[PDB]
């Protein structure tokens, strides 16, 4: 089943938005009208938008192939890099007056602001420094969790998912109890740290446990639907039957995004059910789509790898919560070495 | 368990005491103080010693690193060199007289020095060639079996096992019944052969059926430890485990052989009685001298993988 961008690109508010537009632009492509519509969906979310040399390599990368529309405009660039300058020299100003004037909630909102325009014109590490920067200005628990979910926000932009795992730990360690939405979007990023890390039992521990309420809250970061499937896929290649059972089959909060994701659901259950064909089938179908996410594209291989070695050793062997540890202890090795090993004597 | 080459080349004969020697410092390595002494042992050896070529080589392989007392020796190769010319003559001579004078068995034993000569000097295929030539002058079926020994023995020197085969069979079939040791010998080198033929279930059957007293009468070729060695991880590799119990656990014959390596011993006892992490730990352990094992050397990995194979499999019996 073909994806339809539109639909797909709603899901989603801030930067990432554009990332996944150019991701899938660029690839799987050899589908070009996908393509050129990414291409031109991104094009359009860019020009809102603070960030000139974002526009000037989509502008590179459309070349003039749809026309006058989606060409370069000198305009807006220069207009965009002035304000720019402009409002940044604002902000120093600002700065320069609230350090001075020694108020705290004033240089840490400085701060702040300055981090929200490097994230804007796209400087990534400036942005992650100034939001850093208001630690020491933080009076309430709300200000620290801000610092950690922006901090968080960017590592990810940058692809430092062992920095979204630090600042996860920090901003959860704050003895205070905090609004269980933050929880959910705390969840989220450290299953998605995970799974970018490869420790997929981990991440889908993670995820099984979001709340079901979190709907598009997060909508900068993921989607329900993300949920579902990183959960469903790290799961279904992580746990064994019995964890699988509780966590997934009886997992009623886990349900609701399952819902919205009916193949991956049908492929779940097929797995559970000892109907691996039809499992493997499904996975088959759902390659391309697969492939085609930022995040889950580096692991499609070896989740499908993991998932089709536990249906092999299930299958075939004498046991259903198969003690794998037991074994690889025996055989002094991991429980994917020993996967190996065992997919070689069951298949030849 | 660290080697000592003293013992270990204690152990050996002939060329092939210093075959092996060298085998060792070409590899492990990384390992110097092992590379230094056997490169040592070598040389006292080698110098002591008929054959220049071999002599040359482990002083370029030294290359000047143990010092001046291992480096090139010209006069020791000149005497050498000139002595064996002489020698070469009038091993010329009395051939010749004795092929002009229709001598049977003059003829038959010239041939035979002249293959022990070749032998000495280094030169395996001549040496070969001359043993082997003296088939055309045998009258005894003992005569026979010496051919055979000696055209086993500069095979395996040479590497050929396919010849190392061949004579063995000719050996094998005399109508006439073999002498107990002679035998044991001759499975020896059936298995060495199948050994390096990569058929390793033959290879574990020869060995395993070595007679006891064998002991190092065979030192030119074999030692007890290898008879065990082979024997146990060729069989471990290849039996099923009724045919592990009959001729292997339960051979008291061959229990003379294992007791010489405990190590081996008990990591089939290991794998037999299903305890299978002892078991891979002792493969961990032995694999360091295994792959100093001249012959064993090119099989270990393959073994080693049956053997897993294998433990696996058991491991998945309800």
């Amino acid at each position: 089943e073909p994806l339809d961008i539109e639909a797909y690109a709603a899901l989603y508010k801030g930067r990432t938005k554009i990332m996944r537009l150019l991701f899938i632009a660029n690839h799987c492509g050899g589908n070009h009208a996908l393509q050129f519509d990414a291409l031109r969906m991104a094009y359009d979310e860019i020009k809102k938008g603070e960030n000139t040399q974002l526009f000037r390599e989509v502008v590179n990368k459309i070349g003039n192939r749809l026309g006058e529309k989606y060409g370069m405009d000198l305009a807006w660039c220069e207009a965009v890099d002035r304000r720019a300058e402009q409002k940044k020299v604002k902000l120093e100003n600002e700065l320069s007056s609230y350090r001075t004037n020694l108020i705290k909630e004033s240089i840490r909102m400085g701060y702040n602001d300055f981090g929200d325009f490097y994230y804007a014109c796209g400087m990534l590490g400036d942005a992650f420094k100034n939001y850093i920067r208001t630690r020491d200005y933080c009076t309430t628990t709300k200000h620290i969790i801000h610092m950690c979910m922006n901090a968080i926000l960017v590592s990810i932009e940058m692809g430092q998912f062992t920095h979204v795992t630090s600042y996860v730990n920090k901003a959860e360690q704050n003895p205070e109890t905090l609004e269980p939405m933050v929880n959910a979007k705390l969840r989220c990023a450290s299953g998605l740290a995970h799974l970018e890390l490869k420790k997929y039992k981990l991440a889908a521990r993670k995820f099984l446990d979001v709340n079901p309420e979190l709907g598009n809250s997060y909508n900068e970061v993921i989607a329900p639907q993300d949920i579902a499937t990183y959960g469903g896929l790290c799961a279904l290649a992580s746990f064994d039957r019995s964890e699988l059972k509780q966590k997934v089959i009886d997992n009623i909060n886990f349900r609701n995004f399952l819902e919205l994701v009916p193949d991956v659901r049908e492929l779940i259950n097929d797995f559970y059910s000892s109907r691996y064909a039809s499992c493997l089938e499904y996975l088959a179908s759902l390659k391309s789509n697969l492939l085609l996410d930022i995040h889950l594209h580096d692991h499609v291989d070896t989740l499908y790898d993991q998932i089709r070695k536990k249906a092999l050793i299930q299958y075939t062997l004498p046991f259903v919560s198969v003690d794998l540890s037991r074994m690889a202890d025996a055989f002094k090795t991991s429980v994917s070495g020993l996967e190996k090993e065992l997919e070689a004597l069951i298949t030849d």
